[PDB]
C-alpha cells in the first residue's frame, strides 16, 4: 500500500491522490508537519533529491511528481495503448500540468496579486487550453480524451478544472463538451468516491497550511 | 527531417538540440526573430498550446520540453530497457531539469540577483544533485547512469554540468566520478561533434537574446 510523503494539504502531491484514487488504489500518507521532520525524511536519505512529493511504493521511493505519476499510469493502464496514444496524453498532461501550476501557486501570493492571478486563470484556461480539449473532444465524441479510455491525462484535467471551478465557478460555461465530460467522468466510481466524503482527497489550502508549509521549506 | 521552432538561442529547446544531436539525428531550425512570426504560428494552429518549443517531427507537431525528449528518448534508445531503467531515468531527468532550469532563468534576471544566484546555482548543484549522481556512478563503475548505455538522463546531465562549468569552471572539483563521466560522454562522437564547430549547439545567451526574446513574448 503505497505511503505518500507530503504535507497534509494538497500542493503539488494532489494529482498523485487523484490518480492513484482514480485508479482504485489505497493509500497511506505520512504527513509533514515540521522543518525537523523533513530533516529526518532527508536525513535517512529517503528522498533521493531532498524533496517532496515522495512515495514509496512498489519497493521504491519514487519523487518528481511527474515522474511518479507516469509510473502510475503505467502500472494501470492509465498511459494509452502505443506510442501514439502515450504521446498525446504526455502532452495534454504537461499543458494541464501547466496550468495547475498557478493554481498550486496561488496562496503563495500576496494577496494583492492574487485577485490579478484568479483573472489570468481565467484567461489562460479559456483561451490556451479549454478550447483544445473542448475540440478533441467534440471531435471524437469519446468520453475520454484519449483511446476511449481513461488515461492520466482525463484525470489530470478532470483535477484541474474542478480546482479552477473552485475559484470560477462558471468558467466552463462556454465549454459543454468539457462540461458533459466532467460530469460524466465525475461519475466514474473510484472518482465519485474521491468526490465524496471522507476520501483522501484533500481542501483547498488554508491560512494554516499555507503557514505550515513555509514553515517546513 | 525534424524541423525545431524557437527563437534563435538555447532557452528550452537546447535539450532538445542536445538530444537529437546525441542520437545522431540532423535537423532544421526555423527561428523565431518577432512577436509577429509568433503570431503566424500560433494563428495557424501549430502550437498546440501556443508555446514553443514545437518540434515537427514523424509528421507530428509536438510541444511541451519534456514531452518532445520522451519522444526522442522513446524512438532511440535512449529510455532505458524496461520500467525500472525507464523510471529512474525519468526521475533522474526531472531533477536535472530542476536545476537546469536556474540556467534558463539566469539571464532574465536583474543583474544584481544574478550574482547571488550563480552562487546558489552551485550551491544546489554541489549539494543537492551531484552528489547523487557521482554516489551512482561510483557505485556501479559504469560510464552511464542507467543501464551502462546512453539514456536520457545522461544527456541532460552533461548539458547541464558544461552549462554550470560555464559560470562555475570548478564546480566538478570535488566530483571525480562525474568528471571521468563527462569526459567519455564528451567523447562520444555525436556529442564530440556537436560540442565541434559548427554544430546547431547554441551558445550562451547575449544581450541581444534577451532583447529579443522579450520582443517575441
Ligand atoms: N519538480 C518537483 C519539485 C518538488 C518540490 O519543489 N518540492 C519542494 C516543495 S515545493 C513548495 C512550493 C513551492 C512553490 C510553489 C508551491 C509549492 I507546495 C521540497 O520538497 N522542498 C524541500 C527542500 O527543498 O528542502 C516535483 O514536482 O516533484
Ligand atoms: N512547460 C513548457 C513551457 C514552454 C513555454 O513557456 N514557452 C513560452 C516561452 S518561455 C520564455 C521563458 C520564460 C521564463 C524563463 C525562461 C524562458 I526562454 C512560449 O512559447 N510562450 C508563447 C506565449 O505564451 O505566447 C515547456 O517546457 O515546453
Amino acid at each position: 500500500r503505497p505511503k505518500l510523503h507530503y504535507p497534509n494539504g494538497r500542493g503539488r502531491m494532489e494529482s498523485v491522490r487523484w490518480v492513484l484514487a482514480a485508479a482504485g488504489v489505497e493509500f497511506d500518507e505520512e504527513f509533514l508537519e515540521t522543518k525537523e521532520q523533513l530533516y529526518k525524511l532527508q536525513d535517512g536519505n529517503h528522498l533521493l533529491f531532498q524533496q517532496v512529493p515522495m512515495v514509496e511504493i512498489d519497493g521504491m521511493k519514487l519523487v518528481q511528481t511527474r515522474s511518479i505519476l507516469h509510473y502510475i499510469a503505467d502500472k494501470h493502464n492509465l498511459f494509452g495503448k502505443n506510442l501514439k496514444e502515450r504521446t498525446l496524453i504526455d502532452m495534454y498532461v504537461e499543458g494541464t500540468l501547466d496550468l495547475l501550476e498557478l493554481l498550486i501557486m496561488h496562496p503563495f501570493l500576496k494577496p494583492d496579486d492574487q485577485q490579478k492571478e484568479v483573472v489570468n486563470m481565467a484567461q489562460k484556461a479559456i483561451i490556451r487550453y479549454f478550447p483544445v480539449f473542448e475540440k478533441i473532444l467534440r471531435g471524437h465524441g469519446q468520453s475520454f480524451l484519449v483511446g476511449n479510455q481513461l488515461s492520466l491525462a482525463d484525470v489530470i484535467l478532470l483535477q484541474t478544472i474542478l480546482a479552477l471551478e473552485e475559484k470560477i465557478p462558471n468558467i466552463l460555461s462556454a465549454f459543454p463538451f468539457l462540461q458533459e465530460y466532467t460530469v460524466k467522468l465525475s461519475n466514474i466510481p473510484t472518482i465519485k468516491r474521491f468526490l465524496e466524503p471522507g476520501s483522501k482527497k484533500k481542501p483547498p489550502p488554508d491560512e494554516i497550511y499555507v503557514r505550515t508549509v513555509y514553515n517546513i521549506f
